[PDB]
DNA sequence: TCTAGGGTCCTAGGACCC
DNA sequence: GGGTCCTAGGACCC
């Protein structure tokens, strides 16, 4: 009863597209971020930066420090949504069994599918060659029993390239596998897993479950289970979103509440027009705002609202400056909604 | 080096309901 | 006492 999932991912996408669209960044270091001077991090770098270390989530002076002549760009987000569009129209060519993860990646269920002899080594190979015939831009793709095992499969031919998981290789991957590796275990889950002395899938094969529950919740149910390639998972195709946020950090802390309600009332349009995409009557189940200190500290407050409203989120953040922020520079203002149930 | 902005999901205490 | 909604925080992902 084995499913057949694909994990198709673009190669340093932002870059990518930025490369294809300006030859001339094809073979120098280039990074998508924020400048040093307005406190940025990398959303991502082509090759030729990460020779030098550069990475996602890396603060721009960092990626300066490492690799001096990176060439900061800013990011045209409708450049890479219209790739988005086009290589999702792709995937349904080959099955409607989608579940975009983000704009650049998806998990395709092809268990049902009759494109390629039911190869589905050869419809991965077939959506990447479409890829780069009809938009210029590189994808890998992994293929395996389940969700994630497939997602770390087309981590490991990149990129470029693909990796195929068959049912009969699942142990001997599984054995040595990081639990870093799977997605949802982090750098704070991995440092406790590691203070257990539980580096791999097969250390934690080596678990009772009941220990695992207590000292995970259900977490824990999810390493043991993942670490014996158990991911029942289906692919959806039917999420919807369920939040908007607006927020900026300033290229200097504020320190006065004349300077945030100014950034509120910059925020507060950007906000409303995104909204308005999806709902046009700005109705809404809650809305709130963010502060974030020049010590890293972050408080969020919300409430139940009916309808997007900027005095209301003027005088929510008010009262959280007022009552929580002690003198502390700002180096963060954002609005958000959570958006009705439907 | 000095730490984004777009999000999802889980936890957990108290309010509230029965 | 058992279930369920509000809310803040935080790990994590892209
Ligand atoms: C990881 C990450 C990605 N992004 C954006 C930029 C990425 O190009 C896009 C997709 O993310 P990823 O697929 O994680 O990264 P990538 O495509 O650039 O690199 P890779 O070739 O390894 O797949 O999302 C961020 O803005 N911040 C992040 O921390
Ligand atoms: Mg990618
Ligand atoms: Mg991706």
């Amino acid at each position: 009863g084995s499913r057949k999932i694909i994990h198709v991912d673009m190669d340093c996408f932002f870059a990518a597209v930025e490369m294809r669209d300006n030859p001339a960044l094809r073979d120098i270091p280039i990074a998508i971020g924020g400048s040093r001077e307005r406190r940025g991090v990398i959303s991502t770098a082509n090759y030729p930066a990460r020779k030098f270390g550069v990475r996602s989530a890396m603060p721009t002076g960092m990626a300066l420090k490492l690799c001096p002549h990176l060439t900061l760009l800013p990011g045209r987000f409708d450049a890479y949504k219209e790739a988005s569009n086009h290589i999702r129209e792709i995937f349904s060519r080959y099955t409607s069994r989608i579940e975009p993860l983000s704009l650049d990646e998806a998990y395709l269920d092809v268990t049902d599918s009759v494109h390629c002899h039911g190869s589905a080594t050869l419809i991965a190979q077939e959506i990447r060659q479409t890829i780069f015939n009809e938009l210029q831009l590189t994808a890998s793709a992994g293929v395996a029993p389940v969700k994630f095992l497939a997602k770390i499969a087309s981590d490991m031919n990149k990129p470029n390239g693909q990796f195929v998981i068959t049912p009969a290789e699942v142990p001997a991957f599984l054995q040595t596998l990081p639990l870093a590796k799977i997605p949802g275990v982090g750098k704070v889950s991995a440092a406790k897993l590691e203070a257990m002395g539980l580096r791999t899938c097969g250390d934690v094969q080596k678990c009772d479950l009941v220990m695992l529950l207590k000292r995970f919740g259900k977490f824990g149910r999810i390493l043991w289970e993942r670490s014996q390639g158990i991911d029942e998972r289906d692919v959806n195709s039917e999420r919807l979103r369920k939040s908007v946020g607006v927020e900026r950090t300033m290229a200097e802390d504020i320190h006065h509440w004349s300077e945030c309600e100014a950034i509120i009332e910059r925020l507060y349009p950007e906000l409303e027009r995104r909204l308005a995409k999806v709902k046009p009557d700005l109705l809404i189940a809650r809305q709130g705002v963010k502060l974030k200190f020049d010590d890293f500290q972050q408080t969020t407050q919300e409430h139940v609202w009916p309808r997007l409203n900027k005095a209301d989120l003027i005088a929510t953040a008010r009262k959280t400056w007022d009552e929580r922020r002690g003198g502390r520079g700002v180096r963060l203002v954002g609005l958000h909604v959570t958006l009705l149930d439907p």
